């Protein structure tokens, strides 16, 4: 109001950072934070138009928004979706979602000085670009992500509708091939999706390893190494560009490939199949095969074949060259790696494999490990052309805010929306640059659709991560999204008459996926999750939807070949204001060091100081609490979710090993990095 | 004969080693090695079959030899040859070639044990594989190679008409243009060439800088360096397989790259125009230019248009950003790091590009810094496709001993011969894996032809290297040489009605190429060199000849766009018996780091202790009477000629530049690497 002072944002943000004689905190310095920040800082520096329609003019005209997008449209539906965004009542609810938006998110002029889009702007053109056309779709997508119901990948919610636009998908998986082509081909790859920002994982373990033939010849192949040598140099050169490289445990150069971390930018992963844990269990030695023997004696590559399925008979063919290391000092090793740089991270393979309503295996997985899909190689000729076009995996992203999907009754029109959204994503993708991601995206359709805020919605309703509530609640709400995701893709595929490439070979096409559901236990365990589900509208699919679907599925097919998948939410996060994962919070006012500040804090959603007691962080919650809420939600996730797992500085080896072993007897698909206490 | 002793053949080679009271060598000792050789090792491990024809039979049904190299003649005429072959009387003349040629060039049995190849059927098989079903051209090779006045590169003489065989050309020179794609393919281009054993060249001059725009942004480029990495990891995984880049002196990046050796196994290679040294004259600075603006602003490539004759447009072009060094400190630097690595190699552009006679600028060279030919850019689609096949050069070489072709009236044969053995190893080159090497190779049919054993020459002659009748002899022999070269070439254009591609635009159609010939001074200057040339038979070339010449060439054109280049001689001087280049020998017994004693001595051909006096080494010669030798070369070899400078280890970079200044004000075409005594 006229005449007020204290106007700096920064210091009244770092007001959340002081703990009062009773160890509570200011939360609304927060809020005066934002205020302060938008009258003295967003205000003043925003472009405004005499119209909605003059701007549209000037932006095309400018080359800042792209007319292609508009054009798909009457303009007159155009300009009422704006009117309609920015009569919504949206409001940032911290300081950090609000300057994480205008300094990295929105559109500013050519010379950076000025603002040209607001949050709502910013929603409304990615709601025109995902609609493509469809009227009432874009406006659903409007109120969605609106609401805060849902929020997609950060590479689409920068980019749609921007003349000067990135890629609106960013991240990869890509195999390769037991010989050279495939190896330059992989190069190259690295080279043009890193200088696109995108995150690229490579499966090594179809490489013959060190002192294999070639030619015929003699110990003369280099191994995995030399290779990881080129990718790292081509991640460092195209730059923001971050690559992975995955290995199957039983592969012949499992340690000297642990051994690069002891190679300093690129990640790396392991499969590992239930065979490595029965051995080291009984003290025993891992045998380690050759992929060069496995490929002329059984015709496919190692990372094509089952280990666990075939480890005698491959231990008893004298024709398949055999290595030995001792089982437990692997895991020690894994550990005490894990311990210094937080990866490896995991992939269990047999779990995943097991759970993969998809025809083919999964051999590997993506930059944060949640990503499990099936792939297919690709040929080439010698000019490195491609023969034959495989199947790799790009990966499409978004996630729904838990507490606000609880938070609104018509809950199938909030997942049929994002699944909607996320499929325009994979539609509209076109990755010129490596045939084997266009095909394979094109092919399958894949989505991953995620969830966030779990931790936030279970303290606003008083109940404790981890806790036979949270337990329940967690397994019934993937339980419903479930329902409706399967749901709105055979709505998919019957209206668009396709299904996923190979849909006749799935799970989805015999029945057996829905086995799991006709069974009970969708019954509430507690009575607090009835009340939840109860007083928000929601009803819990009924065997009869689930017997009805199933036949619907069989009949019409779904159109994408898998739905869903769990990611650790980076920044989205603080614009959203949800709790990063399905996770635990990492801390009660997270602290990043960003702005000219040097931090920038930002408090819980929906804690306050009345309820600090529900906000225990990871830390504090520990690995079994966090395994076993993953373990719910890996029950129907079809594809995987990003594990961390947070110890004190003094956790040992063996502690950081009894949880994975938990994790992988608990039904995990995949673990992340394990992280130790240090700021 | 019946029962004698001392068979210990490396003894008797260390016996050349051994310096008597008055300063002899007992180079019998040699040849007594030879004898204990063939005696104690090469008869006993040979494989003896009862004809011809059974060993064809059976080589080439167990695999070792190619049936389709045999096929193209009547076998008859085939065991024909091979018994001329071995009736001709070869002997090998030194310890050396002979155990270089069994342990490294001869065909042994897949388990190693035996040796299935004499030298005799080594030539053999490369004549029947270059003749291509060519009777009377498969005797001639065959003569030609036995008499030891032709031998072909190391990758050919060793390859031809194995089963199991290799590339027949092992150099190539490939061009990278300033974009992704292209950089993509320049890695994948290595991986392929080195791991067949390539030595791979590289241009870098048309990179953008460090700090250029990318996509207008400011600030964002990376420059060559980390190109030059991506290099180096890609040849140390292929392998034998080396690599080099060029960089034009005037490029912003000079100095850091120059500083990258002061990255390990990448040779460096400078070009250096006129105006350098114009500024160092005049303690001026340096002004290095943008690729990223030349290109905007010319519409062509850094490494495309003229520097010198641009040089004061460009630093007046306010759309071209300069950039600035001290050119006294930049030789400086250069000889600083030449006197610690050898290199950077230096290809003086201005002169290069003045004496080429074919429509285009030569802006790289190679491995050896002797082929100098034009290029040409390719253009790739986003998949890594080619959209257009651009001109990339791969290297077909072979030379003449010298002293040996002196030796034969016949001097035109001699070298015709050579002509259509080097053009069959181009004809016969489909490298797949980079196709602008195919197109080039395909479109130019560019050979060349190399001398070996001047030195030796001269030596048995009676003449010193350097002096007034050494310079008047290799004038007026590469005189000769050049024009039986020219007349072969326009031969197989008439016999194949076809010329290279853009013969119409060169100066061989034109007529200018021939001006030079048609003033005088090819009057011998020395009375013994016209006594030498008489008392052989050889004829020079006369005013009518190359008359005569030039009409035939304006009228039916030559199939070769370059047809003469002298390498350094590597092992397969031992073979031949030839001093190394056309320099001075390294020494009187040269002494190699081989076999199972450590060392193998070689003494330098037609040498005994009555004319030692006549073998003074390099370092004695010193840098003037080399570059003047090959100053004389280099006024008729349309290409390049290896050319190192061997210095005491008291040299100073002053020396060094100092002769540097001496061979560019002389006409030299480039400069290998400087070498310093050391052993
Ligand atoms: C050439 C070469 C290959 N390799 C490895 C890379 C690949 O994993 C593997 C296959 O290379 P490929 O190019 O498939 O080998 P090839 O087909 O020539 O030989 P083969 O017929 O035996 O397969 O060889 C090296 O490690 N170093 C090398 O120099
Ligand atoms: C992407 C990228 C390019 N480069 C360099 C490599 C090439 O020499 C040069 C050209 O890359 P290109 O892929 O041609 O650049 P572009 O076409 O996207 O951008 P522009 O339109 O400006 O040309 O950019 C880097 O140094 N680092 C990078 O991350
Ligand atoms: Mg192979
Ligand atoms: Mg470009």
């Amino acid at each position: 109001r006229v005449m007020q002072e204290t106007m700096d944002y920064h210091a009244l943000n770092a007001m959340l950072n002081l703990y009062d004689k009773a160890g509570h905190i200011q939360f609304d310095k927060d809020q005066q934070a934002i205020d302060a920040f938008f009258a003295t800082h967003v205000r003043p520096h925003s472009v405004t138009f005499a119209s909605q329609h003059e701007r549209l003019g000037t932006l095309v005209r400018e080359g800042y928004y792209d007319d292609a997008v508009l054009a798909r449209y009457d303009r007159a539906f155009v300009l009422r979706l704006f009117e309609h965004a920015h009569a919504s009542g949206f409001r940032f609810q911290t300081f950090l979602g609000a300057w994480k938006f205008y300094t990295s998110y929105t559109l500013k002029t050519f010379d950076g000085k000025r603002y040209l889009e607001h949050f709502e702007d910013r929603v409304t053109m990615v709601a025109l670009t995902l609609a493509q056309g469809d009227e009432t779709l874009a406006t659903q997508l409007t109120d969605e992500m609106l609401s805060g119901r849902f929020q997609p990948a950060t590479p689409t919610f920068l980019n749609c509708g921007k003349q000067q636009r990135g890629e609106l998908v960013s991240c990869f998986l890509l195999r390769i091939e037991d010989n050279m082509e495939s190896i330059g081909r992989a190069v190259n790859s690295a080279l043009q999706l890193s200088k696109r920002g995108g995150g690229v994982a490579f499966l090594l373990s179809n490489l013959r390893e060190a002192g294999a033939p070639i030619k015929r010849i003699e110990n003369q192949s280099s191994g995995v190494i030399p290779v990881m040598k080129m990718l790292e140099d081509a991640f460092s050169y195209a730059n923001q560009g971050a690559g992975a490289v995955y290995l199957h445990a039983h592969h012949p150069d499992i340690l000297r490939f642990l051994d690069t971390k002891r190679i300093k930018t690129l990640s790396l992963g392991v499969v590992i199949p239930d065979i490595t844990f029965r051995l080291a269990k009984e003290n025993a030695q891992m045998a380690l095969f050759s992929p060069y023997d496995i490929q002329r004696r059984y015709g496919k590559p190692f990372g094509d074949i089952a280990i666990s399925e075939r480890y005698d008979e491959l231990i008893a063919d004298p024709h398949v060259r055999k290595t030995y290391i001792n089982a437990r000092d692997f895991f020690q090793t894994l550990a005490e790696i894990q311990f210094e740089s937080g990866y490896p991270y995991i992939m269990f393979e047999d779990t995943v494999n097991r759970a993969n309503p998809i025809a083919g295996r999964i051999n590997m997985s993506n930059l944060c490990s949640e990503i499990l899909q099936v792939n297919s190689a690709s040929r080439y000729d010698d000019n490195l052309d491609y023969t034959h076009i495989g199947h790799d995996i790009s990966c499409n992203l978004g996630s729904l805010n838990i507490a606000h999907v609880m938070d609104s009754p018509d809950i199938g029109r909030t997942v049929e929306t994002a699944i909607r959204g996320l499929t325009a994503v994979s539609d509209m993708s076109h990755i010129r640059s490596v045939p084997s991601i266009a095909a394979g995206n094109a092919a399958s359709h894949a989505i991953g659709l995620g969830q966030m805020n779990l931790h936030g919605y279970l303290a606003r309703e008083g109940i404790a991560y981890g806790s036979p509530e949270a337990l329940d609640f967690t397994n019934l709400y993937f339980y419903t999204i479930t329902w409706h995701a399967v749901h709105t893709s055979m709505r998919l595929a019957r209206e668009r008459g396709k299904t996923f490439a190979g849909f006749a070979q799935s799970r989805y096409a015999s029945g057996d996926y829905f086995t799991q559901y006709l069974q009970d236990d969708w019954q509430p365990k507690t009575a607090k999750v009835r009340a939840l589900f109860a007083r928000s509208g929601i009803t819990l699919p009924t065997r009869e939807m689930w017997l009805k679907l199933r036949d619907d599925v069989m009949r019409y097919g779904i159109y994408n070949q898998n739905l869903q998948a769990v990611p650790p939410t980076g920044s989205i996060s603080y614009i959203n204001h949800a709790t990063s994962s399905i996770h635990p919070i990492v801390a009660k006012i997270e602290i990043r060091k960003e702005g000219k500040t040097g931090r920038v804090y930002y408090p819980a959603p929906f804690m306050t100081n009345e309820n600090l007691d529900m906000y225990q962080d990871a830390y504090d919650i520990g690995p079994e609490k966090i395994i076993d809420t993953y373990a719910e939600a890996t029950r129907h996730v079809d594809q995987g979710l990003s594990l961390t797992l947070f110890f004190p500085d003094t956790a040992t080896t063996r502690d950081i090993n009894k949880a994975q072993i938990y994790a992988w007897r608990k039904g995990i698909k995949s673990l992340y990095y394990i992280r130790l206490r240090q700021l």
